[PDB]
């Protein structure tokens, strides 16, 4: 009878195929090749949550400056600068200076406590994982991060990159099993045309729709057809 | 004339294709990609045994907290919290703290002696095996664990993860031969749709039905069509 | 005119496709994936020889206890316990304790001398070969073992495991050429059904039938259609 | 409403499929196998910019002498020697003598300051990256270079080589995600004929046309059909 | 006008597709998977030469005892024991004892001088090459052996083993280019049937027929259809 | 208007598909599997140049003795011995004795100065590159050699070997980009028949015909159909 509570991500059509959206408190992995729409997915999730439910979020990035994210959001019509100025949204800078996972998670926890945020998105933890070559270390650190996020209680959307359209759901192959949920974004080539597909392969402890559902990126956001 | 005794797992339709279910006292491997239904298979096996035959079980987990397992079971309608409180079911915690195989097998044996349990399920021994990179060490440790479980006399269902839908029956390729039985769970993609299949490739010392039999995961459990 | 003498293995239909069965005194390799019927093939060879020609055999195992082999044989109706008690069959234990190739071959020779056996079967020498990673060491040890078995004069059936259904005839790719004969057991999947095939690719110094011949495992043994 | 400003590259038909050309200030990756037209693409970009918008450019090369580039351009009818003499175009020599990324970026910045150039093209940074085998070092150095170029404010077109026509968008697989934009040049073989295709897979923060658009290299330049 | 002199191998039909047989004095490589007919090819070459042209030969073996070769030849009807006793044929033993390339080539040269032999066959030099893992060492040693054989003046048929039916013409991929000639023996599986094919891919300095020509192994020898 | 000057190679039909032949002064790579016709291509290029334009050439070889090259040429009807005796052609010996790139290039330069030769062919630089395993060292040495040859001013035809018919244009994958031009020789198998194809994938700074053009090796030379 009782089921895991879910929070609506307000993405057009995604809540229908997820049967209520992302579970509350669980860390959701999103994997896709370059140009699939991972960062846009996380940004749209955060912005829709902020606008609709008035729930502040914290966006963590490792390979983009906050100004670039603000410009990309302004391209769609999203004014993230106003949200950041008002304190309703916070963007964490962790990129290396062009000139320790404990520190990063401590900073994320401090941001959560200060801004009272209940949504978290990560641009890429693969950049952090590139420090350690061994897959055992990758699994250990990913599990530690997911456990810390579950203890904090924020709904995470960690996005990682994958090399092949069909095959491993990560660069290492271990990130598929550690994360509570995994969502696959595919950008395949068929007949000299690229068609975008969105598929959910697992949602632990709750039902979902299975298979590839096409989604088109428009000027307003991601439009998914259930 | 004489055959190996079998215990019914009470999974809908699985006993028909297994010709009596899992053999008694032998360790059964279950391999499947992410989202195939391995942990659900082991949990349903334990819970059906507990409810029907009143045989206590011990569930060993390495990547999930017991609370998460309880919530996932409650999603299906299974009240594992009551069973744990009554002492009829015990869940062993071996996950690393986010802050030696001899010890683990000793603890499992102690749990078996204390709770008088005759069924054992393992969430993932691959997490333990990730410590040792060499496949020889993996084979040695897996054989030691299987031999210890056979000496104890509990019916084990060890579940391990595999990378490719078609190919090795383990991440290493050695776990197919060491384990007494192997069961393959496949989640293939065909025509933008995912169809789940269940296949048994070997049951040493007893007959079985061979080939892919589709199984659908419903709110009550795993429904397999023989 | 003169040809290599052959001994009948009494397996249903195999003697027709082998043109007289295994050659006398030569070590025959049998390679197949998990669940193909390698151990059953060797056990049926030994038991049929013992029952028909009254020739004692020695079965060497590395990953199974003798009790498990006895139970598996009793499943088919073969009472190996009586044969072991009468001294007509001997099973050698070489598995590692869960708590040097010279020693193993010396023990096999001693068993041959004591029991006057003229048939030998090996469950898996791949378990021994896993100690040495280099393929040169594998080839050297395999050649030494085959030469020792030829000097002893017993008809060996060494069974090794292979990973892919189509491809190398061993985990290393060197065991195909060192062994005097090689027999391929295949368990392929086609249209969600598994069909078993038996093929002989070489029999040095004698003719044979070439190609895949289906064989079905029944409660009495292996039934092969020539 | 507001979008990222774009500068026209004046390549025939490319501005139609890019929806305004390359974004201003962002580093665009161009990946293609040998003989696809990467160096010709960068040279045509620079020369068209210089002729039309009177914007000086700086071409950085690592595997070709400036004389070879001048001869190749003269083949098409482009007189780069006059532009270099007049100071409107500068070619940077970084090739190893046949007899430190900080120095290279410092020299590029000095050239930008001296010649007041607002367009930059790179023949191959893969030659520099070949010094470091690890992909983490490649990602770090590529990100540092892209960040420095963004801080300078010049519109870069970095071209890197790829091995397979279908597969990774770089020799390492990491250069697809670090770069702000990626453009794929393909030279495929079908029916004993080679057909050239141009495809853009991502343009962060702006829309584009997706899919393979054939382009033919003529004596005047690259002719692309939108 | 002038061409490289050739010696007939007297194999049924092979001289037609080779346009005169193997060139005189050049070392011919023969590569094929297990069970293709490499050792039989070399033995038939030597025996046909001895019987027809009365030219003594020297057979060098590394993985078979001379007695096994004699028995295998007697299977076809070839009495190599009489030839060895009469001194018209010599078999060199180089296999490791089950209890330095300079020495081997010195022994081969001594055998050539003593028996006045003008034909040489090698069972497998891959067994020797397995000592050195690096492909550069393999190429160097193979070139040294071929140069020594050319200086001696004997017509060599070196046979090496290959793993895949389609792909490299050697286990290393370097033996295709060093050897003066290469002949490919294929044992492919198509529709559950094995069909044997013989193909010559290069004969330096002379013409040949190209493509796969089926050959069947009969009780008298190799029967090839040109 | 102005284009790169070209010299006719006088190969039947190749000048039509190359639009004037090889460029003057640039080093042309020729890659093909064993038995494709690389050495024959270089020898025919040199001999046709010598006979028609009276331009002396220098042939550099690493795996063949000059006598073998002379015999192979005499097979086609080419009397290279007379040319070598007259001093119109010089063959450089660099093969290792069966009993430093600076030295080799110095010797080639000395030969060019002594014989006033304006054409150079190389049998295989891959033999030299096998000393260094790393691909960075291979690229560096290949670039140094090509730069030295460009400074000398001789028209080079460097031939290297490739493993797969379809795939990398070299054993390492780096030789495709360093060389000024690359020509692919393919010997494919289709329907048990081998058909030879010649394709040019790039000619920097000049136009060419693209695609696979069949070429047949006859007793007089290479006959290519444009
Ligand atoms: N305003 C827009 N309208 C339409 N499509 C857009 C718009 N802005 C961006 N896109 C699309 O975004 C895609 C990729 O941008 P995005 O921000 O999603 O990167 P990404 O795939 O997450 O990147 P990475 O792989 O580097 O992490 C492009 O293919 C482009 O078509
Ligand atoms: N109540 C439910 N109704 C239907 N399907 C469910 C339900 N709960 C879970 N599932 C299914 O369970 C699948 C995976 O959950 P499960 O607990 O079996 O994980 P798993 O495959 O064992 O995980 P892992 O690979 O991480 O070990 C999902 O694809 C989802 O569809
Ligand atoms: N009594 C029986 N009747 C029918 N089939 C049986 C019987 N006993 C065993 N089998 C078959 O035996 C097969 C595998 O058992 P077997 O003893 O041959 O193992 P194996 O393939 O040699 O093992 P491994 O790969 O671990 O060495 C199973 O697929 C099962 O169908
Ligand atoms: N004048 C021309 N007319 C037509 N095609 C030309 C002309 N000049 C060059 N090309 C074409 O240029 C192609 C490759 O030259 P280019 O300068 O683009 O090299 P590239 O692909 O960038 O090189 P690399 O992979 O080494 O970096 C050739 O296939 C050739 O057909
Ligand atoms: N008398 C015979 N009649 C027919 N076929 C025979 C006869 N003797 C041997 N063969 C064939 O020889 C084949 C292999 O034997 P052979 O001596 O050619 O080995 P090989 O392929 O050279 O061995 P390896 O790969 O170990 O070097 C078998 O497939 C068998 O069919
Ligand atoms: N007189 C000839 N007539 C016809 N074909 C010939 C003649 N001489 C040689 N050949 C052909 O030459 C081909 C290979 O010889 P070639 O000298 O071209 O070697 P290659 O491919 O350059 O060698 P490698 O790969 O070892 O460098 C053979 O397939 C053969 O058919
Ligand atoms: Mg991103
Ligand atoms: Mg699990
Ligand atoms: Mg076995
Ligand atoms: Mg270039
Ligand atoms: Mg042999
Ligand atoms: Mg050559």
């Amino acid at each position: 009878h009782q089921a895991i509570a879910k929070m609506r991500t307000m993405i057009e059509g995604f809540d229908d195929i997820s049967h209520g959206g992302l579970p509350i408190g669980r860390s959701t992995l999103v994997s896709g090749t370059s140009g699939t729409g991972k960062t846009l997915f996380s940004i749209q999730f955060l912005y829709n949550g902020i606008i609709e439910f008035d729930e502040p979020g914290v966006f963590v990035t490792f390979e983009e400056t906050p100004q670039d994210i603000i410009k990309n959001a302004r391209s769609f019509g999203w004014d993230l600068a106003k949200l950041v100025d008002e304190g309703k949204l916070f963007i964490l800078d962790a990129s290396p200076d062009p000139e320790d996972l404990s520190a990063l998670i401590e900073r994320i926890n401090y941001a959560i406590q200060k801004y009272r945020a209940r949504r978290v998105s990560i641009d890429s933890v693969t950049s952090v994982f590139q420090q350690y070559d061994a897959s055992s270390v990758v699994r250990r650190e990913l599990f530690r991060l997911v456990a810390r996020l579950k203890q904090i209680g924020a709904t995470t959307v960690m996005t990682t990159e994958r090399i092949e359209e069909y095959g491993p759901i990560a660069r290492y192959g271990v990130e598929e099993f550690v994360s509570d949920n995994v969502v696959i974004l595919r950008n395949v080539l068929e007949g000299e045309r690229r068609r975008r597909t969105l598929e959910i392969l697992k949602l632990r402890g709750t039902s979902h729709m299975k298979g590839e559902y096409p989604f088109t990126i428009t000027d307003h956001g991601i439009n998914i057809f259930p």
